[PDB]
């Protein structure tokens, strides 16, 4: 199945958002990342994907569609807008065997308040 994620300057959770950003999928779902507003772009985020997963990073403005395969949880960022808070998680899987690496690891204070509330908001 595949999932639009929209790259947005504000919506329901504040400035400069992933919409939805948190999002469980299965092994073999797509998300697209949907450049519904104008200068954003999709990135993993270091440390936060699980092991044997690829990284990815797409082009600003980008139509982007990423095929999940590894289980665990995936921190991505707006690779221009990560320092303002512009991140989510897709968790592929249930109980996500990297969870505890990817809370642990540091992110700038408004990243890192959104990445909790999305894991938080995935059950975990
Ligand atoms: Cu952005």
């Amino acid at each position: 199945a595949d999932f639009e994620v929209h790259m947005l300057n504000k919506g329901k959770d504040g400035a400069l958002v992933f919409e939805p950003a948190s999002l469980k999928v299965a092994p073999g779902d797509t998300v697209t990342f949907i450049p519904t507003d104008k200068g954003h772009n999709v990135e993993t985020i270091k440390g936060m994907i699980p092991d044997g997963a690829e990284a990815f990073k797409s082009k600003i403005n980008e139509n982007y569609k990423v095929t999940f395969t590894a289980p665990g949880v995936y921190g991505v960022k707006c690779t221009p807008h990560y320092g303002m808070g512009m991140v989510g998680v897709v968790q592929v899987g249930d109980a996500p065997a990297n969870l505890e690496a990817v809370k642990g690891a540091k992110n700038p204070k408004k990243a890192q308040e959104r990445l909790d509330a999305a894991l938080a908001a995935l059950g975990n």
